[PDB]
């Protein structure tokens, strides 16, 4: 699944090297979009279902520079409990493409699947939370242009995504939710729940509560506030897009 821009009134694919953010404008708002092709435009259009914030990290490789590939599309899910807490997942210790990142569960949008289905699935592929009909609302939060490797300091970029974060707001408690959680060891090595105050801190109490059966873990604010390096390194920290997402979640509240 790819990404197109309505700069005129007739859409076009984006060339990979180009900053989507730049073509539409560190951030731009509101951005009108439809996922059905993700379509983006600074201007409204007949198809569009949401007006969203689009941001890039200050270290974006494409904004710096201003081709057998294109601009992929990812989805990631911010799952809020009845208790106003959100789930994060540390990516599996078992390596390859961004290991030990705390990120919300997410990944490639499939091909022909709707957005909520990509989220709700990716949630399930990682946490094994299946959400029962009528026991959750959802709202799209925003759009985040990213790369692997993250920035010029780590290499020229291979991957180029637009990530759409969803907020899935459950009517169930964290107790009730954590109960029926059954993660996949191969995809995630740790799960945690964030309060607003901890999220507020991460986005902008010295320790928060398993690693993976289920060994308990004390994650230290130090870790959760760790910033991104210049020189590559796979150290346990919270990704820059997740920070954008969590900021957005707080705006929502
Ligand atoms: C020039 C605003 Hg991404
Ligand atoms: C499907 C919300 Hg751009």
């Amino acid at each position: 699944v790819r990404v197109q821009l309505l700069l005129s009134r007739r859409p076009e694919s984006v060339s990979f090297a180009r900053s989507v953010c730049g073509l539409l404008g560190l951030g731009t708002w509101p951005i009108h979009c439809s996922l059905k092709r993700l379509v983006l435009s600074s201007r409204p259009f007949p198809g569009a279902s949401a007006r969203l914030p689009l941001q890039r990290p200050p270290f974006c490789p494409f904004a710096a520079l201003e081709t057998d590939r294109g601009v992929d599309l990812g989805v990631a899910v911010i799952l809020q409990s009845s208790d106003k807490t959100v789930l994060l997942t540390r990516r599996a210790r078992t390596l390859s493409v961004s290991p030990n990142l705390w990120v919300p569960p997410g990944g490639h949008v499939e091909l022909e699947e709707e957005l909520l289905d990509g989220g709700l699935r990716e949630l399930w592929e990682e946490s094994g939370l299946h959400l029962p009909q009528g026991q959750f609302s959802w709202v799209p939060l925003g759009l985040w242009e990213s790369a692997y490797p993250p920035r010029l300091s780590w290499g020229l970029p291979k991957y180029h995504h637009i990530v759409l974060y969803l907020l899935v707001i459950s009517q169930e408690s964290q107790q009730q939710l954590q109960a029926r959680i059954q993660p996949n060891p191969n995809e995630v090595s740790a799960l945690m729940w964030l309060t607003p105050d901890v999220a507020a801190a991460v986005a902008a109490l010295p320790q928060d509560l398993p690693s993976v059966r289920a060994r308990p873990l004390v994650l230290h604010m130090s870790t959760l506030l760790r910033m991104i390096p210049t020189m590559a390194e796979d150290k346990e920290r919270v990704s820059t897009g997740t920070k954008f997402a969590l900021k957005l979640w707080l705006q929502h509240l």
